């Protein structure tokens, strides 16, 4: 199977160790699509913020924000698939009695709430949360209370599903834990470097490089770019 | 949307206090089928197993067996989707220098590898059955060498395109942790009154029942019956 679109992790493969976007991960990418391949970003950040990097970056698929529970369009349009309203509410209460807290980016997030807490409120936090229906966990910013089931695995479906492609023609690129709900379906993976041994075992393709710098090779490696 | 088919996991759902088959699930089944309704059974048994209770018990749709890894058709065939070549072998490998033991029923396996264990060499054997894909976890009657991804999650994903189903027209029934990966998926979902915690906070009807008896309460609560 010839690979038709590449699923990447924002936060987690395109950038530095400083978090800034690798910009040779950036041309990577335009060649890539140049070429005829369709590319899809997927953060836990808000879906202003990927939107953004899918108009300056040039990015060509659809891009999801809150790590899959939130959508822009090939159409121009706002699509989510999980409410807020729950896990907001799970906020204001743990908040009362715990470091769990808001952040910023919570005005624009539509689809799950995002948060800060201290390191020894986390069992606690993740047993209430998952009574609830809720699952907790971090990514690029912060950590996210999320949606049972709301994840990249959800997102990488309904790109398989509006492209009408066959698992095998699609490519994943992620690093770590919370990259392996889409590492598990029948698609095809690549990682870093510095990606988890879990991911690595899993994968089609480990690069040498990291950082952004794995895009590239990965890209020739399938013979993308 | 209108439930059009039942996902249902055997082990905890299907069966009574002596995990016996429940007559009573049974004679559920057949009249949701007599009125429509298409039924998938799922469990870790090997095919001729699942087999058996497709013939015997009256199943109308697909059934698999070992976790979702090999199928039994509507047309009397069976469809492997992972091999057992590497499991095998590693069973084989891990026998020589920990208790790892393969079972009887391996004899009919062939996508996955069955095992019993002494408790405290499970670590020992999960590290080094991750690091070459693989998962493992006891249900049912034994521990399980998985190929990571052989899930039932991605066996209502092959449902769900066999029968050209929107998710929101497929219902699971599931109890235990993993059972957790069909309850991800954006489907219809319910659970009998002794699920785990877990698995009740993300379904859409808790039974007031189990052993059997919540798959009619839960059928007649989705119209089925
Ligand atoms: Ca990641
Ligand atoms: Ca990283
Ligand atoms: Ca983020
Ligand atoms: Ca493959
Ligand atoms: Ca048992
Ligand atoms: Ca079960």
């Amino acid at each position: 199977h010839m690979i038709r679109l590449a699923a990447i992790d924002v936060d987690g493969n395109l950038t530095d160790r400083d978090r800034l976007i690798s910009t040779k991960a950036i041309e990577s990418i335009r060649s890539a699509e140049k070429k005829g391949l369709t590319v899809s970003l997927l953060s836990g950040n808000v879906i202003p913020v990927v939107y953004a990097l899918k108009i300056f970056l040039g990015i060509n698929g659809p891009v999801f924000g809150e790590n899959g529970g939130i959508m822009f369009d090939n159409d121009g349009s706002i699509k989510k698939f999980f409410s807020n309203e729950g896990t907001n509410k799970f906020l204001e209460e743990m908040s009362k009695r715990t470091s769990m807290r808001s952040i910023l980016t919570n005005r624009w997030r539509e689809a799950s709430t995002g948060f800060d807490i201290d390191p020894e409120d986390v069992d606690y936090v993740r047993k209430e949360a998952e009574s609830r229906g809720f699952v907790i966990f971090y990514s690029g910013y912060s950590w996210h209370l999320m949606n049972r089931g709301e994840d990249k695995a959800f997102a990488v479906n309904k790109l398989k599903e509006m492209y009408s492609l066959e698992y095998d023609e699609i490519l994943v690129i992620g690093d770590s834990n919370n990259d392996m709900p889409m590492f598990q379906l029948p698609v095809r993976k690549a990682c870093p470097a510095n990606a988890t041994d879990n991911i690595k075992a899993v994968s089609d393709f480990v690069s040498d490089y990291s950082y952004g710098e794995e895009i590239g090779q990965i890209f020739k490696h399938f013979e993308l770019m």
